[PDB]
């Protein structure tokens, strides 16, 4: 199964002639064209999502941070004749995970987005879970991936599980300590394709060893076969300032 | 099906500290992640045989057009679990195809390497045709894929046929109205990811607009479902002065 993860960048003036509205087809095109599985999607406000929808062949779950349906927002998209979505949810990382609400540590409100899966030829279920960390602090970081641990901890310790998206972290983070008492992250375990960093600031000639290395996918429960870096640019852009990152994985 | 095809540039010494030798690995892990179900190679030496059957995982056809082992050649790479060859040939592109020769009109010897394959499933096999046309003139061109047409008239005629490579011609020159005679560009029947051009001369900020379209994916007897020109790149330069070029398709 080929699986991605993907920070898209959230649609802002700041980005001026590569806002969302310049790059949308750019970034739907290059979903299209690698035709995962499924991919978790970080920083989409509603517009953003709207275009997901529109312009790709992918199915689409979707939450977003504020609860007024209108906030920045994640979506895990995936196509149903590949994998189908038993089970769905999604909580604030913080000391109220059912409410909108900000952790202590945190800068604003954070969500995490999980689905259940199931491939179509397999029978047993697994956990596909979305992070977007704060990138306030390391403090804030460890914070929030500790809600997601205790939160989905029954549902984690249950099936092979996916953990995918952006840390906001170097390597060398708490964070990573913590998440790999029980994942392992999937770029060290088999042959990885392009640069082992994942963050270009929309710098296209940014040199690999200046990438930051803040995206991962992490694996429990699963072989890795390959994993990738992709760096799909639209006439000397990047259509987002974060690669993709993908994994190809099997059940065991 | 998957196929591509991808001139991976002559080892020259030229290129200076971008020569084979430093472009090798990026130019065969490319191979082995876009991982098709076969790949047409132009100008490869026998050092770049040889590193194209030690460190890509693909069988391994080829053909030189010197004669003598020696000299500049082509290559066609296939996975034997997707298809199977049951014949191959090559011949020059000459007035004497059958001897190492040089057309009146061409500046060196060029030859023609093709292979007749069937896909593991499928019943039928279908014509492959690996295509380097002369540099030297349009003329030259035309008189090279003259000898192809003729030379593979009976093959042609008899089954479907992908005939791919480096015609060293934009889309005006009179060797493609030869072409279209029986074959149609796969980049025009379906969706296209990417540049519609492939030669960015190791350029990596070259404008798309100023790609030159010289390399080709000509089918006759397949439906096209998508088609795309490659921009994987190694930190800042380009593994080849080609992009791969490459397409699905299926027979009918």
């Amino acid at each position: 199964m080929k699986i991605a993860t993907y920070n898209v960048r959230v649609d802002t003036e700041y980005d001026q002639d590569w806002q969302w509205s310049f790059r949308k087809e750019a970034v739907c095109q290059l979903i299209n064209f690698h035709d995962w599985s499924l991919c978790c999607i970080q920083e989409v406000r509603p517009n953003q999502v709207r275009d997901l929808k529109a312009y790709t062949t992918f199915t689409c779950l979707s939450a977003e941070r504020e609860g007024d349906g209108q906030g920045e927002g994640l979506a895990i998209l995936y196509n149903e004749q590949k994998v189908q979505a038993i089970d769905t949810g999604y909580f604030w990382l913080s000391e109220t995970p059912q409410q909108p609400s900000i952790h202590p540590e945190a800068g604003c409100p954070r969500i995490a987005l999980w689905g259940l899966f199931k491939e179509t030829t397999q029978n047993t279920p697994f956990l596909v879970i979305n992070v977007h960390l704060d990138h306030i602090s390391a403090h804030a970081r460890l914070a929030g991936m500790t809600v997601i641990l205790e939160e989905l901890h029954d549902k984690i310790a249950q099936y092979p599980t996916l953990l995918m998206g952006d840390f906001n972290a170097e390597s060398g983070e708490e964070v990573h300590q913590l998440v790999q008492k029980k994942f392992q992250d999937s770029k060290n375990l088999a042959t990885h394709y392009g640069p082992r960093g994942t963050f270009q600031n929309f710098t296209y000639t940014k040199p690999w060893a200046e990438l930051e290395e803040i995206d991962y996918i992490y694996v429990k429960g699963w072989q890795v076969q390959q994993t990738a870096s992709l760096t799909d640019s639209i006439d000397g852009r990047f259509p987002s300032d974060h690669f993709p990152l993908e994994a190809e994985v099997a059940g065991e």
